[PDB]
């Protein structure tokens, strides 16, 4: 079995840019939010970029930030489906173009 | 021994999609749940996808969500064996077909 | 940067996912008093210790252990992927064997042998 | 195990150590109200955000930032390797530039460019 | 830049088997122990093996376990220098021979 | 994209051995220390070696240990610039020459 030294640094990636269009009651309940609208879910690396993603999403009409987590690199936000989708697009486009991030497709459930 | 720089990012994978058909008493007690029915257990990466899997499980079948853990990337839920298996199948199908995630088989004990 | 350039250190992206493995399935036949005290358990019998990946499989291993033999579960830890349980040596070994056989034969996970101290 | 054998998945030992890198040196010029609220800071000025490895270098970056320009440190986090600070846009950019130049030129760390939103 | 999927599992290794022969006061103070004797320090992977190492060390004459940490994979114990050294040797020999661990030399400060 | 199994173990490395010669007030305040003298900062792997580095630092020179963190693998200490530099030098020499660890230069700001 070969052995190597791995110098570990964070990559630059959005691994999830997702809208739950019509969450079930239990999902609203676990976030502690109003049981209305869609939920956007973002996974980012490095984790500090959560605050940047939350700032992009929360600037848009109809978007309320549910939480910004710099410890896990996660953002969740609420809005109508169309607002949530375009804010996910704003995040993907900013991070791809400006920070050279690897990105995933916008996904929907 | 050589040295390489590793840019660490989360992968996109379900590593466990499991039903315990007839849990022992100690296992119901560790989850704090009613001592009836089957338990479904899911391991996901990136961890934020736990909320997506919980939403699919609750919409797929008459199950009770035990917890949704975005910190560990884990979901557990309860219901009759058929209901829990339906929920696991719907998670695995959606994550594979719609998210392009790596998946595992639906496993049973 | 300078360290990387002058060291000619290469760079790769690694997508991290958990593997599927039992890395420890161990019986302490006759624990010392301090080990029983650290688990907060009765100072009698053997202790079984299991290390699993991914960590959520701890609850599956605990269920098999308790169904396999007359053991008392000490803890089931889905945060660390760990299970510990207690009982007479033969019961603890039976439970460890049943965990290894299920994970190897039904799940196809990588498994270590049963080890004893 | 069966999954590994039939998938012909190879196995390597990786000795994990931290690298030496700034992965983020970023100014939010005009934060939204919710971002100021999440940091618990005055709702005025730009925010600077730094991601460092190894995480203990957060205190070094905070010291440079505060010495470089009239900024207010929001937090210094040696557990996550993170620094955030606030001030007028030109002060926040000066502090980020001074962090990048010190880490690149004095320490030889890998560094990203200064980024703006 | 190449990209690979890393299936992460714990290795089997003792990375540290160390005796501080005559700790300074501050080191005794940080462990909350009597300011006498040497300190043995063990780093193990997987972390659950801390309990096995603590059982081997604590069985020996003169050894008191300071702490056993299954969350970090760490053990610290106290005794006279010679007892601490032979207990570190007992741990290294058990884990190398029985569990096939990679091991380091016994080190001393 | 190919897949490999990575057996993860800690490496043996000091990644930071740093003196802040004249800290700003906010930095003394974040550590909760007297606003006088230099600060030494050490990053170690495996994390248990923090206690070994703290012991060497305290025995090397007239320094005050701020914290010894075996959870993060970190040590910080305070003293006059000469004392702090002596302590960092003794840590780097011992870890390189006696433990066979990878080290970094003694760095200054």
């Amino acid at each position: 079995i070969d052995r190597i030294i791995q110098e570990s640094v964070p990559g630059k990636q959005i691994t999830l840019a997702h809208v739950i269009a019509a969450p079930i009651e239990a999902v609203y309940e676990c976030l502690g939010v109003d049981h209305e609208g869609a939920i956007g879910v973002v996974s980012l690396t490095p984790n500090e970029t959560a605050i940047i993603a939350a700032d992009i999403a929360g600037a848009a009409a109809n978007i309320d930030i549910c939480f910004v987590d710099r410890f896990t690199g996660s953002v969740m936000f609420s809005g109508d489906i169309q607002s949530v989708e375009t804010s996910l697009e704003d995040i993907l486009e900013y991070f791809k173009n400006s920070l050279g991030f690897s990105t995933v497709p916008l996904t929907k459930s």
